[PDB]
C-alpha cells in the first residue's frame, strides 16, 4: 500500500529535517539524526532541552519529519504527537538509560558509556519519541 | 545575514519548503527553488494550494530548509511569502513570470508551448519570499 512506500523512505534513512511550532505558530526547521522502530511505528531522536526545538515541543508538542529517498528528491513525511522524557539529571536515570537504548540503535556501541552518561546529565539530554500517527508525501515512483 | 547561511543557499537549488496549515501544523515537500542573492529573496513554484495547505492564502508565513555539501550543516530562510493568483491560461501574467523562473533556475527550456500548458493545468503559483531572517549551522573550511 501507498503507507508501505513511505515508510520505506523512513526506514532508508538515518536523517530528516524536523519541524516544529514557535511561539508564534511558525514552523522552525533544524535537521535531526533518528532511529525508526517499524514494530511500534515510532521515530525516536536525542535533543538538548536548552535548543529552540526543544522548548517549541514542550509548549506545543506536534511534530513533523521529512525524510528524503535515496534518489535525494523523492521524499516522505511522519506527522505525530511527540512525547519527551525528562531531560537527564542523573547519570542513572531512566533518561539516560533510553539515550543508552538510542545510542546503541544509532551509533553502536560506546567505548567509555560512564563518559556518555555524564555527558547526557551535562548537555541535559531528552529522548524525543514521535508515534506515526500519519504519513504523506512523494515516494519514489512519483516524482 | 550571515554570508556563510547564504552562501549554502547560493549553491544548492532543491530545499524543504515549510509552510502552516489550517489546523497549525506546518505542511512540508521537497522542492526547487531560485536565490536572487542581490534583492535576497527566495522563488519557487506551487500547485495552487488545496485542503489544509489552502491557509497559505490568509497566513503566508514560510520558511525553506536548505542542506549544505558536508556532514550536518544547513540554512534556513523565513520570510512572508508574496503570491501570485494561480497560472489561467497560457499567456497569462502569472505564466509569463514562471516562465522567467524555469529560466533562472534551469536556463532555456526546449518546448515553451508544452511549458505554459503545464503551469496553466496544474493552477501554478509563483511565490516569491523576501528573506526576513536567516539561521542554522554553517559549514566551516572543506
Amino acid at each position: 500500500v501507498f503507507d508501505d512506500k513511505l515508510l520505506a523512505v523512513i526506514s532508508g534513512n538515518s536523517i530528516g529535517v524536523l519541524a516544529t511550532i514557535k511561539h508564534d505558530g511558525r514552523p522552525q526547521l533544524s535537521n535531526v539524526q533518528y532511529h525508526f522502530d517499524p514494530r511500534k511505528l515510532l521515530i525516536q531522536v536525542s535533543i538538548a532541552e536548552p535548543r529552540a526545538k526543544t522548548r517549541n515541543l514542550r509548549r506545543d508538542p506536534r511534530a513533523s519529519i521529512l525524510v528524503d529517498a535515496d534518489d535525494g528528491w523523492s521524499y516522505a513525511v511522519a506527522e505525530g504527537t511527540a512525547q519527551l522524557t525528562p531531560p537527564a539529571a542523573a547519570p542513572d536515570d531512566d533518561t539516560v538509560e533510553a539515550l543508552i537504548a538510542l545510542y546503541r540503535n544509532i551509533a553502536g556501541e560506546h567505548s567509555d558509556w560512564d563518559d556518555y552518561r555524564q555527558a547526557m546529565v551535562t548537555d541535559r539530554r531528552v529522548l524525543l519519541t514521535l508515534p506515526i500517527s500519519h504519513v504523506y508525501g512523494l515516494p519514489p515512483g512519483m516524482r
